[PDB]
Formats: C-alpha cells, structure tokens, sequence
C-alpha cells in the first residue's frame, strides 16, 4: 500500500544473484588426447587427475567432442552410432579394478606421440573383449548391473538395433545397409531372430562392451560433479546413413521406397556437402518426435549440458538431391521450430543445450535458440575480420553465450596468430592486450575470460601454448585429424604455473 | 510448413540491428562551465561551438545538471524551482541579436577562472531585466512569441505560480513560506488577486525571462538535434521546502496543518556509512497524488520532454521505497521505509505524457523492489568505473558486470577526475585497477578509463569533459557534503573548441573500434 511503512525487514530484502547466472570457465579437451601407455586417452587415471587439476585452476566446466565409436580416421563427427560409446575410451587399469582383467595381462608400453587408431585397437580390443567375456560368464553383482543396464527399457531402445546392426555389418561383407538382402535390409523379425541366435556371442559381447564403456564414463561424470565441474558434451544435429539410428529407424528419415536418401545434408555458397539423410520432420510429429526425445535422454545420461552442431538446421535445412556432386543445387526447408523442443520437454523435463549458431544464420534461427533460452557461441579467433559490429567481438558478447578462443576445428591460438592477416593483426593488437608473440594465447584467453559471456571455454592446446602442430582438426580434410595427445612429458602436475595464471584471471574477472 | 521449401528469399532473410540498441557515447558538461566574458558560461556562442566539437567526436549525447535556478552557492541540486530555467545562462550577445540589447550596452569583460555567482549576477541581471522590459514594451513577432509561450498550458500550470512565488518572495522579508503572513503563505484568492495588481511589473518581467530562457534553450536544442546529438538532462526525485513547487501544491506534500513538513527526506546508515544522511526535503504524499492520477509528476515530466530528449532521475530508488524522517529529527537513523508508488507512476505518466527516456540513478545498496521496478519500465541504471575496484570481482561497476541496458559513466559530477581519483586511490584498489584497466604514461589514467568505459556492453558511455582534458583535482565539480567551493569550473580560458582536435581524434578512434559511432 502506497505510502505506508514497509514492514521492518525490507532494508535486508537485497538482490541475490541467481545461482543459474554464474560465471564460469572451462576446458575443452577430449579424452582419446590423455597421455598414457596404451596409444589412445581413456577413462582411467589421466582422466581423474585432469578433473583434479581443472578443478585447482577454479575452472567448472570440461567439454569433450561426441564421445561415439568414431570412423576409421578417427573422426568423432563421422560416428558408426550417435547413442554408443567409443569403447577404446575403456581403461584397461580400471578393468582390473573390477577384477575384469589380472595386472599381467596389461601390455607392454608403446610409443604414440599422436593417436593411432589401429595400433590402440590392435593393442586394446582383445583385453577389453577378453573382459567382456569374463563379465558375462560370471553370475555376481557386476553381471547383475549388466543385466540391470540391458533391460533397462531407455537403454534397451537404441542398444539392442545398434548391437543388431553391428552383428550383422560384422557378419556380411557389404558398403552399407542399402546393399543388405531385404530380410536384414529391412529387419524381419525371423531373420532378427537367425541373427540372434548365429551371432549370440557377437551381440552379447558388444552389448557388455557398452556396458563397460557406460560403467566408466558415468565414474568420470560422478567425479566431475564431485570436484564441481560440470561436463558438456556434444551431439552433431545429423547421424550418418550406415548407422542403426537409420537402419531402425527407416521412416523417421527422408528415404525412398528402396531405403534411398531423396535429399542429403550441406550448407549452400562453393558451400559444403556433407552428405548424411535428412530427417523426415512431419512423419517424426506423428509421434511425438520419439527419436529425437529418446536421443535427448541419452545425451541427458552422459552430459550435464550439451552442444548441438548445426543448430540452425532445426529453424530451416539445406537439402541437396542425393544422386548431386555439389552443393550449391539444393533448396532451403523448413524445420521443426519450437515444437521439437517443446516435445522434448513434455518427455525428458529440462535440458541445458548450447546451440552451435555460427556463420551467416538466418532471423528465424535467432528467434528459436531465443525462444528456449539456448546460449549461442563467440569465438575470438572470428572476431577481427571486418568492422565493429562483428559479434565476435567482446563489446559485442551476450550473457547467454558460450566464448571460445576457438573450437577443435580452429587452428591453436598460436598457430593462428603465424598465418593472420596483416589488417586483421593490426586490429587485434588494438583490442587485445597482447605481450610477446611467444604468449598470444593467453592474450586470447584473457580477452575470452573477461567477457560478459557467462561461459568461457579454452581448448587445451591453448592452455600449453602449442602451435599448429597440435591442431585436432583441420576441415575438410581427411587424413591426418583427431590424433593430438598432450606431450609425453606435460603431466598435470607439471602444470602448477598455468593452473596459477589461470586462477589468477578467473579471480580477476569474476569466474570463480 | 514443416518439411516445405522456403521462398528463394530465405538467405538474405537475415537479423536486423534494432536501431534503440544502437551503442552510443557523450560527454558531461554543465553549460555554466562554457568559456566567456560575462563571469558564466552562457546559452551563445560557446554551446554551439561545443556541439560542433561533439559531433566532430562521434558522440551522440550531451548530458548536463539540472538547468534551474541554483542556490547561493550555484548549486543545481538545490534549485529555487523545479520547472524554472536559470536565467544566469541567458547569453547578452543572443540578446543583441534579438534587437533587445544594443552592442554598447554589453559590459566590459572580466576574468573570472571559475563562476563566482555573485560576480555574474551583478554584472548580468540588470541587462537581462533590460532586455525582458524592451520585450514586453514591444509588439512584434517576439512579443507574440512571448504570449504564446505564456498562455500555453503546459508552460502556464508551472509558470505562473512560479512567477507569483518569487513576486512574493521578492516583496517579503522573510526566512521561507512558512513565515508568510497566513492570507499569502495559504495563497488566498484575494490575496494572489493583490500581488497581481501590486507586483505586476516584476511578475511581467519573470516571465519574459523565462521566455527568453527557454528561447535560447530551444536554440541549442534544436542545434544539437541537426548535428545527431541527444540532450540529457537530470532531474532530483524530491524538490526544495521553499519553492512554488511545494507552495502552490500543498497537498501534495506530507505537510502538517501549519504547512510544516511531517517527515523529512533522507537515507538510513549503510554497509558504506555509518550515520546515514539526513537531506532534509520534504516528501510527496503519493496516496493524495494517486488520486488525480499523479498529475504533478505528470506535468513535471512533461516539461522535462520540453527541455531534454532524456532525462536522469537522481534517487530513483524513492519511487519504489523511500526513507521517512520525522521533521524535527537532528539525525538521519531516526527514520522509517515507506512504500513508494511504483509502476502506476509510471503507467500514469505514459497516459498522461507517451514514451519517456528515463535514467535511474540506482547507485549503492538497494533493494529488490528498485531492481524490479527499474527493469519493469525498461530504465537502464548506471555503472561507475570510480567505484569498480573496491571489493572483490562481483563488483557491479566492473565492465564484466555490467549490462547492455545501463550508463556507464568514468565519474559523475560528486567524483574528482580521474586524475585526481587515482592520485589518492587506496593502494590494494590501485594494483587492481592496474590488472583490469590498459594504462599507457599515468598521466593519461584518463584515457585508460575512457577506454575501459568505451570497451564496455552498455549501451551508453558517458565522460565528464574534465576528464577529456586530463585534468587534476582542482577541476572537480562538487565534494558533497561540503558547502564551499562547489559548482564553479570553468574550461581552462585558453581551451577551445578549436583547438581540441586530437582530443576529438582519440576519442573518435575509440569510438571506432567499440562500435558507438
Ligand atoms: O546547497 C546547500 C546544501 O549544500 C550541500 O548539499 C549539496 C550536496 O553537498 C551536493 O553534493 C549536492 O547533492 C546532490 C548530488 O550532487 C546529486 O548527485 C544527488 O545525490 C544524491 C543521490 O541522488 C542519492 O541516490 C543519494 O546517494 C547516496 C546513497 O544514498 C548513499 O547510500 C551513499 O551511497 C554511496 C556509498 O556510500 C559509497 O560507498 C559508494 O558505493 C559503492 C561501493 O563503494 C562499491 O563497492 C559498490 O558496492 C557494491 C559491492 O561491491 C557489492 O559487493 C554489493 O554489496 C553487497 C555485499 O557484497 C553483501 O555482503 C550484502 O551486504 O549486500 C551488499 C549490497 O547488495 O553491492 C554494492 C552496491 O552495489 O558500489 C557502490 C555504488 O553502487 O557509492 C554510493 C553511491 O554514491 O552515498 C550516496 C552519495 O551521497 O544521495 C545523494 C546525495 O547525498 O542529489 C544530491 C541532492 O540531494 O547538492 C546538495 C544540495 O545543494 C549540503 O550538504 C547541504 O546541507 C546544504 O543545505
Ligand atoms: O570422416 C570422413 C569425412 O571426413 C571429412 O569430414 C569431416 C570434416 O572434415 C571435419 O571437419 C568434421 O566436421 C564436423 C566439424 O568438426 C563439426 O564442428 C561440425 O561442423 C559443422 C558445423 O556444425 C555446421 O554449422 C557447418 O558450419 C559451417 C557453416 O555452415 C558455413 O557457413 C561456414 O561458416 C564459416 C564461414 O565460412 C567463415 O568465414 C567464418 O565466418 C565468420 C567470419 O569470419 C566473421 O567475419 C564473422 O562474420 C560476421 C560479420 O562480422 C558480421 O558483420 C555479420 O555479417 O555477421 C557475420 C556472420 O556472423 O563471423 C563468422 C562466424 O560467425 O566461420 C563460419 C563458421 O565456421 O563453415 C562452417 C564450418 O565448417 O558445417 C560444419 C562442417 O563444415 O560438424 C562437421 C560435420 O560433421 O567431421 C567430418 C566428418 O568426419 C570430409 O570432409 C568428408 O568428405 C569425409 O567423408
């Protein structure tokens, strides 16, 4: 009542900060890059003395990339299944925690300065295999956990098709799906069952596999939130056409009637071909978008928060005939919108995404990561190319953003700076507070740290100054990618000086 | 549809900036300061030679004081009236051009470094009373300028109580209102009808100059509005005791049946002060203005529009709860919180008035209430980079902090300069500030906040023109709580316009690269 005293305890009723609106700052690292004895990163030890240090340098966040069985190039975007787990990720040491494997059958030691995909699987799969086998012959609590997981019916709806269509890819000698004899082509249930019971061992084994693999990385993931950092992953928008998330699910997609992409993925100008199905929208409204509703869960299960590659294509999608070379022939169509995720809401409850938003996007994009609430990205290294309004700018950063010095598909700070243009330098030497060129990363970083955005993200090759050399991805290319592992010789306890400078700039600008 | 091909459009269907959100900066400069010969910066020559330089800068803002009638002390903040214009910055060589003063008439120059009030009073009052007669004498275009002017409605609600309050005060040898004899003080009919008939000479006169205030005013105005520039003015929540404000509105006012104040304005002891600070004013009854639908706030926004594109309400908090002191009281901490009107105020004021542009002084610890209130009419509050370095990194005037919707501002007015803060700046906040802000030479500290000021996400970036000039702690325009020495500066009698130029290119450049231009 206007005019009349206030009760007494109004000069306490002060603003609070809202516990959602915490500034933050992370690391993007994936775990194929940890050091170790058995030529790839896992989820063992490397992987707790990580969380242990991001956790002494004050930072709350680590991203990874899609952590799916990647393709024979090491690809995580290329992935043979968009809900497994890559299960080269599984620790051998941690499998004789379990009494899985005996301390003697560990192999020798070798030498990978880079990840070399066949030389970890060579050396890898027979142990975990040999595991896997012992697991399902025994009858204890960790058989009855298995059971548990397999039966499980948010588990059971993407496991049993991706273990079916592994089984069956392993059985026959095929390029894909589309060159399978109809009954397997197109999942009869008497030759489901043949598969079943010629494959048993097959099928068991790669179901006990991603139990393994489920085992460890949700070890991880408890560790993370013990030590107060949250884990983001990422999910690509689209799933590749030789996958069980296809196969199984045949009229969620855009096919013909012989099981054909009509349409495939790209983005216009020479613009991009991608090449993977579309999604059939209209038939996935049908019912209640399930699909994606039960991806989302999956994604819920292993990460905190969640990147979506492409974002944009949920406002509005390139879509280029499949018999095209090119890009450039396609036309742009319409997206699900806002009831996509409003259908996800109803079945999986609140979600925390991130939208991948980058590039010349469209206002109907702006409207929908909005309309959800969504963070989109900054990245620093865009930020210098034309004028002052490039959003990449710090003057520019929104609240509701995720900054980055770059992403995995970035050069390293480093190695960026070497091949800038002369105009671009100029201008980021007058916005960057910047010393020796030996340190530019940590320009960048300071640059990324003081930002308005609520969430900076550095990748680690930045946090070690290392050069082009150190790049895990250049796009477009095809040999040579995803293989950088941090140097032999870097342990995280030989890292006391950088987790000091940046805990000194999360005190400074208020990420603590 | 969903699944459907888009128009052929789609790609160039691309996000547009909203023009409201468009970046911005200015500067703080109170038209007294203007170099010139009559012992005042003046409404002449020297503001629209400042707006060139402005506009010259990439600045789209001007922000000034209030422009009433200061006390004795020049105080802007202690005005004779809320509406009034100060007639002290009245320009004689305006006045020649308008055929009311001839050149001879003008006086000699004098020196005077800063304004000493009662040096321009006695050497300009008399010519601008010359000038108001030769006006009122006439018939002529000016003169039906003048009508117009007089017998506006929105001009006419304030003005002629304002004109009628200052008869009185001027024919009565009396302390305040208060000691009126009761047919004057209570505003008898008969009484006013007396004044009228007696005072009518001084009353013609007032009123001619305010006229010729508001003319010269409307000039600059119009000048800066060709030019791309924005006028911000300010305005205190609460109004003096002895001023046709409170006078002719008696009920409005939280007064006792003698026309005593009931309570006091102020606020209570603090986190930042240990006794709290006892103003003094007296407070507006809300629940007797809700019944006319707030109409003296109305009109006094709506002669705020007439002066300014913008304007800055100083104390917004009091909108939303406000400290009450019984009047008799020596001692702020003696009060109580009451409940302000909140959004019908404003809800009342658009009806009454359309869009306003108002900024909310929200400066120290506030309540939730002011935080809601603040956003729920889409006021941007201020961030002051002066007060960033004090406790830890959730500081709300560091840039990080800041938002989009918001002032930043180097310094206000009741700050030293830059140069003259960080020469006494406590050593733990010094070694801070040095880890945030880009120094160059210490001597250029200035431009190191100006950048940082410049770099920031509000929308709006203002710097005091002492601190584009550099200068130390003898520029600084106020020291509150002190009673002596205020209001006074001047630019340096050397500094103009013209020869500013690198001043302008360095800030342009910033500009430039902050995207405010
Ligand atoms: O003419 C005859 C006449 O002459 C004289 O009168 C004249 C005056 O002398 C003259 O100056 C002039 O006065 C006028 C002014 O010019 C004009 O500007 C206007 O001024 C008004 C304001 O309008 C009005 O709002 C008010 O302002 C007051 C405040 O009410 C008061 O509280 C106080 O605030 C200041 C602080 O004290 C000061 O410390 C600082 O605060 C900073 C702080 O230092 C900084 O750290 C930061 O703080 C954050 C903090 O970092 C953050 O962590 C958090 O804290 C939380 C904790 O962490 C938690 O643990 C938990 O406790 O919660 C807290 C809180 O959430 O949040 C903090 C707050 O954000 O930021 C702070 C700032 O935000 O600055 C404060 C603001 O200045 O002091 C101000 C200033 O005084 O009053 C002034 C007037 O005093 O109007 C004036 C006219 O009325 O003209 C006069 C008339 O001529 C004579 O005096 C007179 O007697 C003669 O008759
Ligand atoms: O395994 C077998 C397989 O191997 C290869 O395939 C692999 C790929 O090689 C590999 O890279 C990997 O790809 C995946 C990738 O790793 C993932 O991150 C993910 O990437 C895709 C993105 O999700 C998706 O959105 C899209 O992104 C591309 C955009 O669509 C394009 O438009 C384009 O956009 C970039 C611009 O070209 C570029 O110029 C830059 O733009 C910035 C400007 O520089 C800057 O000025 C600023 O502009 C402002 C202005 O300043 C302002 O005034 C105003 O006008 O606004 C503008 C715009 O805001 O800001 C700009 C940025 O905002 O950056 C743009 C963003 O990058 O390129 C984008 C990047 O490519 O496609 C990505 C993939 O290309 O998913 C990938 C796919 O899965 O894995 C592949 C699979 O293994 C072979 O290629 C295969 O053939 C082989 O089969």
């Amino acid at each position: 009542s206007v005019g009349e005293d206030f009760p007494s305890e109004y000069e306490q009723w002060l603003p609070v900060p809202d516990p959602e609106s915490r500034r933050r700052a992370g690391v993007l690292l994936h775990p194929t890059s940890f050091r170790g004895p058995h030529g790839i990163g896992d989820l063992g030890e490397e992987a707790f003395r990580f969380i242990d240090w991001l956790h002494s340098t004050g930072c709350s966040v680590w991203q990874v990339l899609p952590l799916v069985p990647p393709d024979e190039g090491g690809s995580p975007y290329a992935g043979q299944d968009a809900n497994c787990g890559n299960t080269l990720l599984i620790s051998l040491d941690e499998l004789v925690k379990d009494g899985l494997l005996i301390k003697d059958e560990l192999p020798q030691p070798i030498d990978a300065d880079s990840v070399n995909y066949q030389t970890a699987n060579k050396l890898k799969s027979p142990l975990i295999t040999k595991a896997a086998k012992r697991l399902i012959d025994g009858n204890g609590e960790l058989k009855s956990k298995l059971l548990d997981f397999r039966n499980d019916p948010s588990i059971s709806c993407w496991l049993e098709d991706a273990a079916y269509f592994a089984a069956i890819d392993n059985t026959l000698n095929a390029y894909s799906w589309f060159e399978w004899p109809e009954p397997l082509k197109n999942r009869h249930l008497s030759a489901l069952e043949a598969i079943y019971e010629s494959q048993k061992e097959f099928i068991d084994l790669f179901i006990a596999k991603q139990f393994l693999f489920q085992r460890q990385w949700q070890k991880v993931r408890e560790y993370a939130r013990r030590q107060g950092v949250d884990i983001m992953g990422d999910m690509p928008i689209y799933v590749g056409y030789h996958s069980a998330d296809v196969w199984a699910n045949k009229k969620h997609f855009l096919l013909n009637k012989k099981g054909f992409p009509l349409l495939v993925s790209g983005v216009p100008p020479t613009g991009q071909l991608w090449g993977s199905p579309l999604y059939d929208w209209k038939a996935m409204e049908s019912d209640q978008y399930s699909w994606w509703v039960n991806r989302i869960r999956r994604a819920q299960d292993l990460y905190d928060e969640c990147r979506i590659d492409h974002f944009r294509g949920f406002a509005g999608f390139w879509a280029v005939p499949s018999e095209a070379k090119v890009a450039m022939v396609g036309r742009w169509k319409v997206g699900p919108g806002k009831s996509l995720f409003d259908a996800i809401s109803k079945g999986v409850g609140k979600i925390k995404i991130i939208a991948e938003d980058l590039g010349v996007i469209t206002k109907d994009v702006v409207e929908l990561r909005k309309s959800i609430g969504a963070p989109g990205m900054a990245v620093l290294q865009f930020a210098f190319g034309g004028g002052a309004d490039n959003p990449h700018l710090p003057h520019n950063h929104e609240v509701n953003q995720v900054v980055y010095s770059g992403t995995h598909d970035n050069d390293t700070i480093r190695g960026w700076w070497d091949t800038l243009d002369q105009e671009e330098k100029s201008k980021a030497m007058k916005y960057l507070s910047i010393a020796g060129e030996d340190d530019i990363s940590w320009s960048v970083i300071q640059a990324a740290f003081s930002s308005t955005a609520q969430t900076a993200i550095i990748p680690m090759q930045d946090i070690l100054g290392l050069g082009s050399s150190a790049r895990m991805n250049t796009p477009a290319t095809e040999v040579g990618n995803w293989g950088w592992r941090i140097p032999s010789s870097t342990s995280f306890d030989n890292l006391e000086t950088e987790s000091d400078r940046l805990r000194d700039l999360l005190s400074l600008y208020g990420r603590l």
